[PDB]
């Protein structure tokens, strides 16, 4: 509808892929080459299904800060014959709020949906579903099931994926330009 549906759609339609795992079906953001992202609940093993076409896995690491606290971000290489789009200069350097971002997700079952979530915070500390987890973002929209790795983008930055919610709010893990640097 406006500039900001417009970005996160040109996300969505060249750097995601439908994930499935023994967890469920994920939106999974591409970022470069062969990497992506998926949110660590996810529980990605050795094979893992991108847009229902079985993928062995090359590597996958969840990410904790330098506390050794969980991040809720795992990092896959995907043994696939694509790279994608290489969008890293989107990703923010530094942890920040945000005015006016937009959540969109691409499954099965809610294919090619937007929901402008509005303002952004930096919540910093959460409990999420009972494990200690930093760098959480959150915005005031009732987000339900099926939305997990979802991508939070502005106009002109991809700021995290979706991890959860509690009814009344939504909580994302922030992508930091540093962990896709090599």
């Amino acid at each position: 509808m406006g500039p900001g549906f417009d970005f996160a759609q040109a996300i969505m339609k060249k750097n995601t892929v439908i994930a499935r795992t023994e967890k469920g079906e994920f939106t999974m953001l591409g970022v470069y080459d062969r990497v992506a992202v998926i949110p660590t609940h996810a529980s990605v093993g050795e094979i893992i299904y991108i847009n229902d076409v079985e993928t062995r896995v090359l590597d996958a690491c969840a990410l904790r800060d330098l506390t050794d606290t969980n991040l809720e971000i795992t990092i896959v290489k995907l043994d696939r014959n694509q790279k994608f789009r290489d969008i890293r200069h989107f990703l923010p350097r530094c942890e920040d709020d945000y005015n006016d971002a937009v959540l969109s997700v691409h499954t099965s079952k809610f294919p090619n949906m937007y929901i402008p979530v509005g303002q952004v915070t930096n919540y910093g500390f959460l409990n999420l579903g009972g494990t200690p987890t930093h760098r959480i973002l959150m915005y005031n929209f009732p987000t339900r099931a099926g939305q997990c790795g979802g991508v939070v983008t502005t106009t002109g930055k991809v700021i995290g994926i979706h991890v959860g919610g509690n009814g009344a709010q939504g909580f994302a893990a922030m992508l930091l330009h540093s962990y896709f640097t090599d």
